């Protein structure tokens, strides 16, 4: 067999084994604490239905309203600020969900503008990413050269690579525990949630105290973050990751190169 | 200016671009909506609390257990299925957020199960995809030879942006189906699942129990992800990732000259 065909099929193997693997994990530590957390929250749900005298329909028709007033409790999400925080989590993948567009035209203007935006964002940090790798590269050459030498290795840029994923993590921990009054934890997982595109969107930044409308600096420093922190972690996988990717087109073209 | 300066600083321009005219049509398109929409429900609100004999103590009392038993609502989030659901999420990018880690130990768990999953995944998906470029270059050389042959690459890009649309709309009808969503719901679902923005807006197997109940459509809902991905990371393989690695080209050819 073809090494392109062994290659694929290892990462097929790989992955479904991680997947796995990870079910196995997330089950032995999440299953209990949900179970506990339902029963709890069940009889919560019975005391205060009884202590203001609401029925199974009465329940029904306050639960529609509180989930509908969720994206409004935060405060305008939809005015030049919240549209803009909104085209970020859009065209960078992200998609924390907490503002969404709840409009048909809106839907469809969105999956057009993410059709053209997510590429030219992709090709944009990853451009970007190039351009500091080759700065730093240049830095850590004059650098060795000056203090008495001078090559920059692969080794010696995988480390500073990773130092930078490290301190962008705990600069925006550090600017998000603050703000957001979380805790350096809670504001690191959220950098890390942020800046690897998952957005689950549990932890959103911006959407307390109507910071949207009423904090300019705060806003301006969470695009510049979430921007910055974007290119950061892109440097690092255009350094690292991106060199597998094109692994099957280099030995396809091998194969022609010999036969 | 070198090349790889002047591409670097386009591509910067077009985005900041992008986002200020992305962030103007939002404006335009959502913002009158959202400020009927939230004086239509505080009317609501004000009638039920009358309606039902509610202080504003009374009515934040009820508002935390609605908002905390919404991902219970679903069901069992984090058993076998829902956990297996949950790591599709993380490791594609995807991210629903409809299921989070409640715990520390969780939290901890998924970001090191990121760490190592998103690059074997994004490495899977490019390498299959480019598998899947091959056979389809193989086999459209074989279907011109035999109708009565060089493959060419705008014919790639038609065949991969049909692929694209053809799993949308065969997703679109089998979610509209079995989540009883209109069409136009689960297309969006299906193009903001396989770009893996992954709102939560619009999560599958969240309806009657589907995680514990319903294995069969489980098993396809886990499978349409998978294949979906490996189409939509297929079109980019053969269109978007040639102009990332443009810049260590150029880079490469400075040195070759001098
Ligand atoms: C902190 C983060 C950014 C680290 C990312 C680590 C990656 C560089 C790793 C994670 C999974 C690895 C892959 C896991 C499995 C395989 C299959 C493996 O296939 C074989 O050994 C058979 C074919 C052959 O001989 O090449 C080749 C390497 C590869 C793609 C690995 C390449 C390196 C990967 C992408
Ligand atoms: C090298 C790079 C990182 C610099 C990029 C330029 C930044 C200085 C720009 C890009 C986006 C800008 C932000 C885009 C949107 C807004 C919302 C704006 O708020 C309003 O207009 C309030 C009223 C409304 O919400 O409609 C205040 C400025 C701010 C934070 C801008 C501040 C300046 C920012 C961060
Ligand atoms: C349906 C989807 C998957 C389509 C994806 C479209 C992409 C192939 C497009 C979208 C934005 C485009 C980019 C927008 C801006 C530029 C800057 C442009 O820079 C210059 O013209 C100056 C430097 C030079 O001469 O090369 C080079 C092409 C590039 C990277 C474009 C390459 C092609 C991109 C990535
Ligand atoms: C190469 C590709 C096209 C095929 C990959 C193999 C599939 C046939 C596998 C991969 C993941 C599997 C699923 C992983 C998890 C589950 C949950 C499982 O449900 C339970 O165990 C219920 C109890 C619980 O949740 O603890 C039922 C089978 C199912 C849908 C599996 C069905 C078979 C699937 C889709
Ligand atoms: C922020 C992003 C910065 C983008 C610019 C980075 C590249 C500039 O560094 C150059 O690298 C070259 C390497 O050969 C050197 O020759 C050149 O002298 C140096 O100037
Ligand atoms: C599902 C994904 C399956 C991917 C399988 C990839 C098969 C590649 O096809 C090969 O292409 C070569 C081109 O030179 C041919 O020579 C060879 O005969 C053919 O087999
Ligand atoms: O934003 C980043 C990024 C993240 C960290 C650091 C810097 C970055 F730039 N991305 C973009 C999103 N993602 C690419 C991606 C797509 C995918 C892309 C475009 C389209 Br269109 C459709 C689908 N599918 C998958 C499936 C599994 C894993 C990854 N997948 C990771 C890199
Ligand atoms: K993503
Ligand atoms: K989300
Ligand atoms: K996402
Ligand atoms: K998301």
């Amino acid at each position: 067999m073809k090494r392109q065909n062994v290659r694929t099929l290892a990462l097929i193997v790989c992955t479904f084994t991680y997947l796995l693997v990870g079910a196995a994990v997330f089950d032995a530590l999440e299953s209990e604490p949900e179970l506990i957390e339902r029963q709890r929250l069940e009889l919560r749900q019975q005391e205060l239905r009884a202590r203001y005298n609401l029925s199974q329909g009465g329940y029904e028709e306050l639960e529609r309203v509180v989930l509908r007033l969720k994206p409004h409790k935060a405060g305008v999400q939809w005015r030049f600020a919240g549209s803009f925080y909104f085209a970020i989590t859009v065209i960078t993948t992200i998609g924390y969900g907490h503002a969404a567009p709840s409009t048909d035209g809106g839907k469809v203007f969105c999956m057009f503008y993410a059709l053209l935006g997510i590429p030219l964002t992709l090709v944009m940090f990853q451009s970007l990413g190039e351009r500091i790798n080759t700065l730093v590269r240049y830095l850590l050459h004059r650098a060795k050269k000056g203090l008495g030498m001078a090559d920059v290795s692969m080794a010696n840029m995988v480390l500073i690579g990773f130092f930078s994923c490290i301190s962008t993590l705990c600069i925006g921990a550090a600017a998000f525990s603050h703000y957001e009054h979380w805790t350096f934890f809670q504001a690191y997982y959220y950098c890390f949630i942020t800046l690897t595109t998952i957005g689950f969107g549990d932890y959103v930044a911006l959407q307390k105290d109507q910071a949207l409308q009423t904090q300019p600096q705060y806003v301006a420093f969470s695009f510049v973050y979430i921007l910055t922190g974007l290119t950061v972690i892109g440097a690092f996988l255009n350094l690292v990751v991106l060199r597998f990717m094109t692994m099957n087109a280099e030995d396809e073209k091998r194969d022609a190169e010999n036969l």
